[PDB]
């Protein structure tokens, strides 16, 4: 059975107990905490990629007021299907296996510019997905996962000083 189980999911759910924030620049900035996750199940011997979208939570935007998410207007247009592919890929099986997988390099942008990053819109909440593709599979087999510990709000800026401060503890 395929079983994709995230790391450090104690530590996601002490950022998710505060309302997470992720920073979006122009040049892309990596996440804190990273997804990593480990999985089992996979056929040893087949080929697989790995890829990562971000999924938009809600039909709007938030705002935080007087220290409080908030429902914050109307949403602005999907951000474009970005998709990060793990640069791992193609692997074995028994390579995704052994040890956990990283998305340790991706980056989070508010300004289309190249460079395989990741698009997202300032003030909405986004999910991360990961999805296993078999290579070489005639009916282009794909499996997802949503991890809703990971769930966050994408900021020019952080908002919740207590965020910013856990931000420069665990790391
Ligand atoms: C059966 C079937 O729809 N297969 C399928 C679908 C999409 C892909 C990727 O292009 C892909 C695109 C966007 C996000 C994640 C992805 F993994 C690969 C295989």
């Amino acid at each position: 059975e395929l079983r994709v189980g995230l790391e450090e999911s104690e530590l996601w759910l002490r950022f998710k107990e505060l309302t997470n924030e992720m920073i979006v620049t122009k040049n892309g900035r990596r996440m804190f905490p990273v997804l990593k996750v480990n999985v089992s199940g996979l056929d040893p011997n087949a080929m697989y990629s790995f890829l990562l979208d971000f999924v938009a939570a809600d039909n709007h935007r938030w705002k935080y007021v007087n220290g409080e998410w908030v429902p914050g207007g109307k949403p602005e247009p999907q951000a474009p299907s970005c998709v990060y592919i793990h640069p791992d890929s193609p692997n074995f099986g028994a390579h995704w296996m052994k040890a956990p997988v990283s998305f340790s390099k991706v980056k989070l942008t508010n300004k289309l510019n190249g460079g395989g990053q990741i698009m997202l819109n300032s003030l909405h909440k986004y999910e991360p997905r990961i999805h296993i593709v078999r290579v070489g599979d005639p009916q282009r087999m794909i499996t997802s996962h949503c991890f809703p510990e990971t769930q966050f709000i994408a900021v020019t800026a952080y908002q919740n000083e207590e965020i910013t401060a856990l931000k420069i503890k665990y790391n």
